[PDB]
């Protein structure tokens, strides 16, 4: 059941931000790994004396990352004269981010019909502001809410290329990358409470429930009227025998954040391929595969989906598999994007729910928590 | 003339430090730009509960990366239970150090015979005392006194495996990447005054000036007994036509600093080949090679060093060459390392002065600031 209760119109997920020290050394390190080509730049050779700021693509994925100049470079300007190309960027902030969470995400933005509706309306039911709307060029509208943690949900609009004052970046420097990867498929907040975590959440937005079909977590998806946009939600279940992974991501970030980012691509196989290439040059790790033994279970439960030829890629790669009563999904984890336990990417391909392929096709893999606790019970 | 006047026994640069906000992002980056594989870690999974190093090597070159987790982690310890492997390391001076300065360079480390009498000596003899000798697993000493703005000279003395706490780091995790970069040349600081920065380091060293043989810069050379370790200093020179390039450094990084590390290679060739490859996918880039009159240029001053095959390979690859009264030095420059216009990384390679190769040998390139402009007026 869908009541398409959005309280303004959401169309995509437009880009991801990452709040950074070096924008610079966390991009190049993302664009390799992740097979992203660099596309668009604002920072001191675009005239901008306040913030770097870099974007990375791949297909409709968009990954901007930023880290403050110098507060000095931009001391003798006001927020009227300002060369930030990201009004809502403040020194003082991204350093307490950066400080206070290491790497991680500043931003979820969609992309609306009208930012400043979006912005009053949520604020109107419940949103605490963080960034007013505010018009670039007269072109983009802009405008940011406080999601969880220090997290912001930015609400994007467009009256008819990134963001006024970015500039193309130049041919020789942009190398076309591409592992396969092409949307943002859903972005995971962790908090200490779930229940008013959703309530906030679900209240300013309309976002709805989505449906799903002990290991430490207690989940909820929330979700806008065609179910593109897709924000889980996790809190952490005490007092369990292994500890939850929740509250060490809680306890090394320093409070409520983005856990994971899941990651579209059009063919899982070439993507992982290309970056498990890459794992130790430079690019991400991944998890520990499951063991054979899950692989040997898979023929039960997607046999009719998957042959035994793409099964042996599966264990190859280390891919998961997981299936609503709609459609199925492979999905696979890297390590941490940084220092801290806490940020990590899902790397997902969906199989099934065609009309387009409808939203969340698949669910988000909760029954793998059994399956890998069920097949990693091979000691014998 | 070297009076060979080191007030303490020095032996070589042993490792060069920087201080970030995510080790782990900047030292993928490095490791694929550079060629330098991870040799060993402390970090959460060897039980440091303070701070995350990963250490990058390429021949007897150290890089290390080191960043603070929070400091929560660490609140129950003190320093007599501390679990950082680098007792100097403080979560406080990090953060500032790098929301000063952005990523830069914190302690250029050489080896001594004795870290704790080259502290004592040190400091009686001027050196601003930073971190007291500390002895490490009754095996290693460490010490550290200020060099200039925040940047620490560290002397590390072994009785008798990068330091104790730190784990070699797993073969699989450790690709033997290798561009044949060997050991770090020399390491440069910009400063407001060259006069006091260089009367107080050759103070409390007694480093002796390194002989050499207006583009908006004085400079001069320390150098220790043997002239292994060379520590040029620049000042910017005020009022020239082209803003000195020195006062921009001090500017964007919010005072002194290192400027540039220069690692030698015994290979320039493969060296510039292996890392151009890489510029657009995750490396450096380099700076704008100089016109082809600079190497029309060349044949004159050098042929009867480089023949015309290694000279055209030198425009091949945008590299420059500089000459002494005793030797030849081919050299290129990076693009900045990070966002700010700070510090870069020059390549090195020497010809010459053998007898092993001595200290310097060729000089730094001085005669190529008079070259570069010359060759550079091709405009007819
Ligand atoms: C994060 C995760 C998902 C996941 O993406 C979602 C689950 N719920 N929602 C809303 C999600 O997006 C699915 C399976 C596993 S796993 C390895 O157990 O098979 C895991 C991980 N557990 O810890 C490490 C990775
Ligand atoms: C830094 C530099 C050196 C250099 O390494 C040293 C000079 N003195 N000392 C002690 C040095 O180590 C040599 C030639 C040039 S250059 C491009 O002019 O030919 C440059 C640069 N100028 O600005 C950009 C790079
Ligand atoms: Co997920
Ligand atoms: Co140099």
């Amino acid at each position: 059941k869908n009541p398409k209760s959005d309280k303004f119109k959401v169309k995509r997920f437009h880009h991801i931000e990452f709040w950074c020290g070096d924008a610079t050394n966390v991009a190049r390190r993302f664009s390799w790994g992740l097979g992203m080509r660099f596309s668009a730049k604002s920072d001191l050779s675009t005239g901008n004396m306040v913030h770097a700021s870099y974007l990375l693509t791949s297909g409709d994925l968009r990954f901007l990352f930023t880290a403050p100049y110098s507060p000095s470079l931009s001391a003798g300007e006001i927020k009227p004269t300002t060369t930030a190309s990201i009004p809502s960027f403040d020194h003082g902030s991204c350093r307490s981010f950066f400080s206070s969470h290491g790497l991680g995400v500043r931003a979820v933005a969609i992309e609306v019909e009208d930012a400043e509706s979006a912005f009053s309306i949520s604020v109107a039911n419940g949103a605490i502001p963080s960034s007013p709307p505010i018009v670039l060029n007269e072109a983009v509208t802009i405008a940011e809410v406080k999601l969880y943690g220090d997290v912001v949900l930015r609400y994007v609009s467009y009256k008819a290329e990134f963001l006024p004052g970015f500039e193309r970046v130049e041919d020789a420097s942009s190398f076309p990358l591409d592992y396969g990867i092409r949307r943002l498929d859903h972005a995971v907040g962790n908090v200490p409470e779930l229940g008013p975590a959703l309530t906030y959440v679900a209240g300013f937005t309309g976002f709805h429930q989505f449906a799903e079909f002990e290991s430490g977590l207690n989940s909820a998806v929330l979700a806008s009227n065609d179910e593109m946009v897709l924000l889980p939600i996790n809190e952490p279940v005490h007092g369990t025998k292994r500890k939850s992974q929740i509250q060490t991501y809680l306890e090394h970030n320093e409070g409520a954040g983005l856990q994971h980012l899941a990651l579209m691509s059009e063919d899982i196989f070439r993507t992982l391929r290309e970056m498990r290439k890459r794992s130790s040059i430079g690019g991400f790790d991944f998890m520990p595969s499951p063991p054979p033994t899950y692989y040997q279970n898979l023929k039960k439960r997607v046999g009719d989906v998957l042959s035994d030829d793409q099964i042996k890629e599966c264990e190859e790669l280390g891919i998961l598999v997981d299936r609503d009563d709609q459609g199925t999904l492979l999905q696979i984890f890297t390590k941490p994007l940084g220092d801290r336990p806490t940020i990590f990417i899902e790397i997902i391909q969906r199989v099934g729910c065609m009309m387009y392929q409808s939203g969340g096709c698949g669910g988000f893999g909760k029954g793998n928590f059994s399956e890998l606790f069920k097949s990693i019970e091979e000691y014998e």
